[PDB]
């Protein structure tokens, strides 16, 4: 630390490492960025690919979502107890983030027509997941392991949203369901989850969720 | 190890991991999935995520290339010096990612019609690995730090099948040409770029590229 993040006024691809910090413990500065401030081009242009979030660990500058989830895990100790559970947490991710893209392609490219759709195919797409719990321990701790992960975090949130798109979309997958509020029970998470900070923020930037 | 490769007959999503191993003098098994294997759908139904590559070491069992790279990576070697390092390489990687599903998508969604305007856009798609670069001792050495990661592997491969697919699309980046040629001259990386192995098989499964 110091932890910056320079983001738009939305949860999006923050979410997560947002809930990470929080839950941790962990303190942070928040560099909100409005429209006409991306419009003009000045930050853009100094982004390493052109996008959002850029974060800020001391010196350390930062892009993309998952490396700042990488980032945060292996150094604040959220990365599994050793290298093959790091690759499960990875394994875990990796699924989370292929998901995370068909969402936002739905709420940015065609929401309205393709959402029925997108809807129909979703508990294919959850499966995985509960599958993943109902081999470790039952479900009854983590995605991967005995200890949270950032591979956790980024998992919660996408089922958050999910649920958000699709109410009851996890009544099919008990050991999900359970999960989801267990961690969202965790002391600093729920208090963040129930914050103005996050429940006044847009999921997404399109008004569409 | 033992290292085994589950994959159709294509380079793919494999390619970098492939080049990773070999340069590195590791042994591994490549069990070639066929189309009808893949059609009959046994094998499918028992992928996590229900897709290839499929990675057995010893008796781990993975998915998701990018959770096999940062495997290797890990225990190999190959994943910075140290925490900070292990950030960047993350970075490099995931930028590679978000370029390759953009090319994937060109490739199997409408490569006729759309090939044009990519090819138009490229060069701000690979204006950050130059500058990355030049960022890192003056382009000379690797894409973070003074030894190899796996991000280097992926990223030389995204820049191979961008050079087929636009000739020439290196030419305005000297430390991106510079890179691929002293990356590509590597002896044991050499000898499997020109092997029957990597040459006879076709850079992606439509045909096209
Ligand atoms: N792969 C990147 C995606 C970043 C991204 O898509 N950023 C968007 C907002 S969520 C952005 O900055 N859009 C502005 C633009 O591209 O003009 C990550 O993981 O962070
Ligand atoms: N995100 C995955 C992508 C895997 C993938 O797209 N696999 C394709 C081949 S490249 C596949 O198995 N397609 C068969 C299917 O989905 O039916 C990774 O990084 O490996």
């Amino acid at each position: 630390p110091p932890y910056t993040v320079v983001y738009f006024p939305v949860r999006g691809r923050c979410a997560a490492l947002r809930m990470l910090l929080a839950d941790q413990g962990q303190s942070w500065k928040e560099e909100v960025v409005t429209v006409e401030t991306w419009q003009e081009g000045s930050l853009k242009a100094s982004c390493l690919y052109g996008q959002l979030p850029k974060f800020q660990d001391g010196d350390l500058t930062l892009y993309q979502s998952n490396t700042i989830l990488r980032h945060l895990g292996r150094t604040l100790g959220l990365y599994g107890k050793d290298q093959q559970e790091a690759a499960l947490v990875d394994m875990v991710n990796d699924g989370v983030e292929d998901l995370r893209c068909k969402y936002i392609s739905l709420i940015y490219t065609n929401y309205e027509a393709g959402k029925d759709d997108y809807v129909k195919a979703l508990p294919g797409q959850l499966k995985p997941f509960e599958t993943l719990l109902s081999q470790n321990q039952g479900g009854k701790t983590f995605i991967v392991g005995d200890q949270i992960s950032f591979a956790d975090y980024n998992l919660l949130d996408l089922l958050l949203i999910h649920e958000v798109l699709a109410p009851g979309c996890l009544d099919a997958f008990p050991l999900l369901s359970a999960y989801v509020g267990r961690l969202s029970a965790r002391p600093k998470l729920k208090a963040f989850l129930a914050s103005p900070e996050y429940v006044n923020l847009p999921i997404n930037g399109n008004g569409k969720q």
